[PDB]
């Protein structure tokens, strides 16, 4: 998963934030 506060692509890359946390974008983004 990705660790909080940091790059998310969860559709580009197939792996979301962490459970505990979420993606904003699913291109690219931020989590929190």
């Amino acid at each position: 998963c990705i660790p909080k506060w940091n790059r998310c692509g969860p559709k580009m890359d197939g792996v979301p934030c962490c459970e505990p946390y979420t993606c904003t974008s699913d291109y690219y983004g931020n989590c929190s």
